[PDB]
């Protein structure tokens, strides 16, 4: 019987730093849906637990060249953490080198505007040039780009990969700061979730626009054959038929929207 390593990231409301944190110690220092989820899937495969933020502040992805993996990921595969609890998305690239419980919240990506912006969808975006639009270094959303063989998202590659000055920003707060701050003019693609969030946060002056691009989910991550894979996944199950996701979704999204 040994702690398990619990690797997360800062992002809202998955994760979140308390307001006196520095008052508190171990893992009372967070909170969010995360750290929610984490002391249940703990509780019901009988483990005790120490969340650790990702040293680079990534969620993974695998340097070409390097071949070394970055962010969640790369703690998982090279040993620092027993498992990742957070708002991890499934993937192909990643699932050959980690395991992934089924998943616990679905998502698709997504369009963030400044409400008011001249944009209802995708293809919206790649017909036109005044409006830029990027997505966060390090992720599965620009993975989908640099990747899709679909017309318009090929296209939209193409521009975001070669725009100057970049259009790729290192955190989501970043990228919701920059559509805040550009007047309309800077459209930023990300996650329904973190969209749906930010759209129900002062000061309520971004949207969610058009239908999500395609459908996929997070899942609880482990290193590949680890132990823990059979018991989490159940446990997932378990407290998704419970309805204490659904639950956990509303009280972090709705409960306390601020719009
Ligand atoms: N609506 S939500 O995102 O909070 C949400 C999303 C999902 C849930 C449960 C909730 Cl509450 N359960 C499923 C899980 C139950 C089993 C069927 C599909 C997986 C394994 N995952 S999901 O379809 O990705
Ligand atoms: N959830 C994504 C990060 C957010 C994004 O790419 O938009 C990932 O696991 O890479
Ligand atoms: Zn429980």
């Amino acid at each position: 019987n040994k702690t398990v390593v619990v690797t997360t990231i800062l992002e809202s409301p998955y994760v979140m730093m308390k307001k006196n944190h520095e008052m508190l110690e171990g893992n009372e220092r967070y909170e969010g849906y995360c750290v929610d989820l984490a002391a249940e899937i703990a509780k019901h495969c009988g483990f005790k637990y120490k969340l650790t933020i990702v040293g680079d502040g990534k969620y993974g992805a695998r340097d070409a060249d390097t071949k070394i993996w970055n962010g969640m990921v790369g703690e998982l595969v090279y040993g620092k953490a027993d498992i990742a609890i957070a708002p991890l998305t499934i993937t192909l690239v990643r699932e050959e080198v980690i395991d992934f419980s089924k998943p616990f919240m679905s998502l698709g990506i997504s369009i963030m505007i400044k409400k008011g912006t001249p944009i209802e969808s995708a293809e919206d975006l790649s017909k036109q040039t005044e409006i830029a639009y990027g997505t966060l270094d390090s992720g599965s959303t620009k993975e989908f780009f640099r990747r899709s063989k679909i017309a318009v998202f090929d296209k939209m590659w193409t521009y975001m990969r070669s725009a100057e000055p970049s259009v790729f920003v290192r955190t989501t707060a970043e990228g919701v700061a920059r559509v805040r701050k550009s007047k309309g003019k800077y459209a930023y693609l990300l996650e329904s979730t973190m969209n749906e969030y930010i759209e129900q946060r002062k000061p309520c002056d971004t949207m969610k626009v058009g239908g999500n691009l395609d459908s996929k989910g997070y899942g609880i991550a482990t290193p590949k054959g680890s132990s823990l894979g059979n018991a989490v996944n159940l446990a997932v199950l378990k407290l998704s038929e419970q309805g204490l996701l659904d639950k956990l979704k509303n009280k972090w999204w709705y409960d306390k929207g601020e719009c």
